[PDB]
């Protein structure tokens, strides 16, 4: 139970992201990442996780051949690697020209829920290209930080592929942390394709992975939910990363 003043204020904030048309959102809160920035860190660690005829979401290169995304996204492949593809820094302009600067990678193995079924993260291991060159040799993986020092009110950058808005176009979203007692919760503009989007701090460190929207305050309102790279998650990543 929370005061009626909260639901009012929550609705106030929420609405500044979802009350106006996506295209009408202020650039500071949501914007397309241009070509120049796409070639730089941390943007180039972001890729599109494509599951043939199932979904198109986001993933973060955290290892030489490893991509961190959501367990719910990975489930769409039913343990079958041939069904998933990873396209780092893919871009399709409004005129259908698609470019994949580092190529497209095949998956050799899906670790569906290495952190437990109630933690929405999965690891995707990639094959190197046909020359045996790993994606992580072409691009430096994201630096992994920690979510331990984050606090209510913090502002972070969520980077991903908002499919439902624009196909294969990397966008950044400013997010605002809120009641962190109930997991990584935040205000910000996202759509289903942002699932698996990286959340970075001012130091360029990966501190969380976007998951979805969950009920908040009461059963009738929403907030974005993400999985923070906490002590436990960090440990499993150090153990299985590659």
């Amino acid at each position: 139970e929370v005061s009626a003043e909260e639901i009012k204020k929550h609705e106030e904030k929420w609405n500044k992201y979802y009350g106006v048309n996506a295209f009408n959102l202020p650039k500071e809160l949501f914007s397309k990442v241009d070509e120049k920035d796409r070639q730089k860190y941390p943007y180039n660690t972001i890729g599109n996780v494509f599951v043939k005829g199932q979904t198109s979401a986001t993933g973060v290169l955290i290892g030489k051949n490893t991509v961190l995304t959501n367990r719910h996204i990975a489930k769409f492949a039913n343990g079958d690697p041939s069904k998933v593809s990873f396209r780092p820094s893919i871009n399709t302009d409004d005129n259908g020209n698609t470019e994949t600067p580092y190529g497209e990678y095949e998956v050799k193995e899906i670790l569906q829920e290495p952190f437990g079924a109630g933690v929405d993260l999965a690891l995707i291991r990639l094959k190197p290209d046909q020359n045996g060159v790993s994606l992580g040799d072409k691009i430096s993986p994201a630096k992994i930080g920690t979510s331990n020092d984050l606090k209510d009110g913090d502002k972070l950058e969520l980077i991903g592929y908002p499919f439902d808005h624009k196909v294969n176009q990397m966008h950044r979203s400013e997010i605002e942390l809120t009641t962190l007692s109930r997991g990584l919760r935040y205000y910000g503009f996202t759509v289903p394709g942002n699932s698996g989007s990286g959340i970075f701090n001012s130091n360029g460190e990966l501190v969380g992975i976007h998951s979805s929207k969950v009920s908040h305050l009461d059963r009738e309102h929403q907030i974005n939910y993400g999985v923070g790279i906490g002590n436990y998650v960090k440990r499993i990543i150090n153990e299985k990363n590659e």
